[PDB]
């Protein structure tokens, strides 16, 4: 039987679906970059999309480990175009900060319910979000320095296209 | 410039989104098998979901190679429950036969337009569909022979849980 | 259930039986070459007979993959006497060209029915028949040049006897 | 020149053709097992068909070694269906016992003619027939013990499917 | 004797000669890049010329495999001057798209004649042309982004000069 | 700036174009040998065609090293048929002797102009032409000894077909 509350189960399932959307949004940013011919930025976003799916499956396996079940929900259509390289990465940063706040909300729900197992499980994501946000902020700072000069933006398309 | 027609680009983009849905459907079947305690069947379905993502990305890269762009659409909520193991695999077979017909329709459209590049590209998917349909039919035949015997269902769950 | 039509299943089953006969014909050619004391030509024909069985089994496995069944039919007695070495290889070429036309007829039937899976499956055989015909044409050209000279025919016997 | 009698040559050639039919019969049993969805039993029968061809070719090479020639005859249509797994293997046992008696008849004929070379050649087949018959009896014993339990028949299908 | 029609043989021979011209055109592009001091772009074009010769020899061997013969025709003088790097690669792209259409025309002729062997042979070039066009489009996108900045064009010259 | 005279540059460019024609001529001889069924002689001629391209590219790189430019000219249609194997190799010998005299004419022009760099560059070709002529003379001597004797011509075809 399920040892998380239905309310914590719902919060975790909601977050799983949010991570699925995150993966889909980053794939959409990849489609935009590929349409604009930045094959390295697109590669970076495809890798990010794969990473978000691993987040979703961590939520999946935790839900089942606590006796719950996962219900997949409809996936909203992501935006398909951005008003520039900066516009896309600013959207990514805004999205990741929203994901961080969502995880925070689950953590406090679990803590109020004295569900220490879920509180502890979420630590990994708190720490991971620190890094996700930082990587996007670093990219945005580089884009600010480039100031639209393609001499430099070529170098950064090439470097992010190196992501493993 | 785009060297596929807009109608062929649309058909290919539609199929990419269909493959994304397929992946999500197989993930949902995994949520069902895991809820029912069949971790080997669930494992098989997670592997199948990943395979469907590789199909989607094959369409993605071909579309860009012909000068088109991809637009991701909303993904419909899949079913979450089946009336038993057979019911789920029968749903999988019906879905794969629908995917095959979808591929056939693109092939016939591209052939009507004398788009030999797209006709040739689609051959890989025709052959792959033969294999996917056959593997599900094989599982259904084994389940029919098992006739609900848990000894045999345990053995098959093991076997499918070994999928690489 | 069977997802090829009965007319296509019958065409494929007919061709499987045709490939069995091909194997048997080449074994009969081996009996002739061995009776004439050309063990290298006989070796080549025994290898060709084994190759034809691999063709039959490719049809076999495709038929089952599409939900059909194979029915083996009577095997006609092959000829056992030829006028000479070149006449045997000329008969081989005529047989392979007949096999190619038989395959073409299946492809055109499948295409009429929009059975794209079977059309795609048969491509391997179209390409292979090009090679089968060409290898016999090459041997026939060498035998025409030899012009019955037993010195040269012995060299060709030793060379064909090296077939792997 | 031929140093076997024509009667012994005919007996050996008749047996070569019997071995060709044996191979074809076992391939037909494979068509039945594959239609019934027992891919391991079918695999065993495909291996047996290849073994029977090695028997035919041992007769072939001996006939030529004694200065005779081989004449291939029409091959009769084998049965395509059996009333079940045990029915098919009972047919296989009856066939192999008929093959053994046929070999015995050649041996007795050659002995009457004081053709010691052929009597000695046939000892390999006498000994091999002991093993062929015994392997079928062992499978029939296993099927008798299984008594139609699919739990056990799955085991036997996988075990026979491991045949090298 | 020839098993392609004279019309299909002439279409294939015409294409072989077109592939020879393609090779010569790319060598001429190398003469331009070397005159402009871009040794890496020139290296890329020398490698491309060699690849075009392999295309010509594939047509050569297929014509002979179907019993035809090759007749080499005069090769027209290629252009030797372009208005810049991007202009040369735009010419390469236009040339490759013309080559693709030429191949399509042969494919449609062969299909009209039910020459399934030749249609199938041409599939390889259909797929290869997809790749050739895409590789030139990728180079054109890089040159577009470079926007005449010699900093980037030096790097691109080195990179293309590494072609194996 | 160009440090060869225009007259020497034109002589070298003319010779580069002559070497291209040489390559094409030897490919045409290959088309003849393949039409006649002598795949070893054809192989030898294909290897010779590639060797002539290496000659052309040695002229190419020297022209650029001295500040000149290469202009590729139209290639004349080579003969496609010869009155036999010996006729083809006699034509090859006559061609190579013509090439040697052409190189000599460049050397004498450069010496008149005291262009010691070009005189020295051409020594490699003087020495190479000695070998080019000698290998064809050797083949012609073998063919004279063979005297149309097909037994011997087979041996010569296989030997020339081993060319690396
Ligand atoms: C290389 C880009 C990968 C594609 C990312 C797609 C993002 C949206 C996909 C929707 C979800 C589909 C189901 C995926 C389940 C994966 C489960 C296996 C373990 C990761
Ligand atoms: C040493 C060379 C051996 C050549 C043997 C070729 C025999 C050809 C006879 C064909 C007709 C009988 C076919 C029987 C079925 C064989 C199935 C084998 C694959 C499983
Ligand atoms: C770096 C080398 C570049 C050389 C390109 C030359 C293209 C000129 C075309 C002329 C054709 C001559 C015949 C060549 C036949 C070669 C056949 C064998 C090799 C595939
Ligand atoms: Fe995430
Ligand atoms: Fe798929
Ligand atoms: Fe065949
Ligand atoms: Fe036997
Ligand atoms: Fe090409
Ligand atoms: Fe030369």
């Amino acid at each position: 039987m399920m040892v998380i509350s239905e309310k914590v189960r719902k919060a975790l399932n909601d977050q799983l679906n949010r991570e699925i959307y995150s993966s889909y949004l980053y794939l959409s940013m990849a489609t935009y970059f590929d349409a604009e011919g930045f094959k390295g930025f697109a590669h970076w976003m495809k890798k990010q999309a794969q990473e978000e799916l691993t987040h979703a499956m961590k939520f999946y396996e935790y839900i089942y480990a606590r006796g719950g079940r996962v219900e997949l929900e409809a996936i909203e259509k992501p935006p398909s175009n951005w008003n520039g390289i900066k516009d896309a990465f600013e959207a990514a940063l805004k999205h990741e900060e929203f994901v961080t706040q969502s995880i925070y909300n689950i953590l406090e729900l679990a803590s109020e319910e004295k569900d220490h197992a879920t509180v502890s499980f979420l630590k990994w994501f708190v720490d991971e979000q620190v890094e996700e946000e930082d990587q996007v902020r670093e990219i945005l700072d580089l884009l600010e320095k480039a100031n639209g000069q393609m001499s430099v933006i070529f170098q950064l398309d090439r470097y992010l296209g190196q992501r493993e």
